[PDB]
């Protein structure tokens, strides 16, 4: 509306190379690391640990239903409330 104060709802969209996130040795994919490293220093929730859980959750989420495109993740620190990680799977 006509009240541009502050929007407390933070959506952070991460991108995972579909091929590497669906593989073992994913941490060797420079993109996966640099993308999660891009959202790691000030991601509102934790940081490096969040990368670990996000990558794990997205890894399993993709593998258990490997016909998707993207998922929306809710921080394990659910108390953080108005924050979401939108994990998108890029075909590289």
């Amino acid at each position: 509306g006509s009240a541009m104060g502050h929007m407390p709802a933070v959506d952070v969209e991460i991108h995972f190379p579909l091929k590497r996130i669906a593989a073992e040795g994913y941490a060797e994919d420079e993109l996966l690391l640099n993308q999660m490293g891009k959202v790691n220093d000030t991601p509102e929730e934790e940081g490096m640990p969040l990368r670990a859980w996000v990558i794990k959750c997205a890894h399993e989420a993709l593998e258990k239903n490997p016909k998707i495109r993207e998922v929306y993740l809710k921080p394990r620190a659910v108390k953080n409330s108005s924050v979401q990680f939108h994990v998108i799977f890029d075909e590289e």
